[PDB]
C-alpha cells in the first residue's frame, strides 16, 4: 500500500503521463537516449538521469518514503533539462509547461 500523500503523488504522476499533457510532456516519458539524440556529452553533464517512467518504476516499487522524495525526483527531471539545455531550447519551454502542472497540483495537495 502507498501512503496517503503518496497516493496523491501517484495521481499527479498519472496526470503527467496522461494524454491531456502529451503535447509538452512526451520528451519526459522515457530516459534521455543520449546516443539516439546525438547528445554525446549528456551523461558528462547530467550525472543523475531522471524521467517520468523512472518515477513510475520507483512509485510502483514503493521506493519513495514520502511525498518529498517523490517531488525531489520530479524536480530533478526538470532541473536536468534546464541544466543541459540553453534556456531558449524548445525542450525547456516544454519542461516548464509540465512543471507548471506539477507545481500547481503538488501545491494543492491538502
Ligand atoms: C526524446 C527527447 S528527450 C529530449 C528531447 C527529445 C526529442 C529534446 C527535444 C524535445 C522536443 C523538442 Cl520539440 C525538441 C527537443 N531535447 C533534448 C536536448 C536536445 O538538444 O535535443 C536535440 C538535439 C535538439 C533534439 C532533451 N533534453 N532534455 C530532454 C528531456 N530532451
Amino acid at each position: 500500500k502507498l501512503s496517503e500523500h503518496l497516493r496523491y503523488c501517484d495521481s499527479i504522476l498519472r496526470e503527467m503521463l496522461s494524454k491531456k499533457h502529451a503535447a509538452y510532456a512526451w520528451p519526459f516519458y522515457k530516459p534521455v537516449d543520449a546516443e539516439a539524440l546525438e547528445l554525446h556529452d549528456y551523461h558528462d553533464i547530467i550525472k543523475h538521469p531522471m524521467d517520468l517512467s523512472t518515477v513510475k518504476r520507483k512509485m510502483d516499487g514503493r521506493e519513495y518514503p514520502d511525498a518529498q522524495g517523490f517531488a525531489a525526483d520530479v524536480r530533478l527531471m526538470f532541473s536536468n533539462c534546464y541544466k543541459y539545455n540553453p534556456p531558449d531550447h524548445e525542450v525547456v519551454a516544454m519542461a516548464r509547461k509540465l512543471q507548471d502542472v506539477f507545481e500547481m497540483r503538488f501545491a494543492k495537495m491538502p
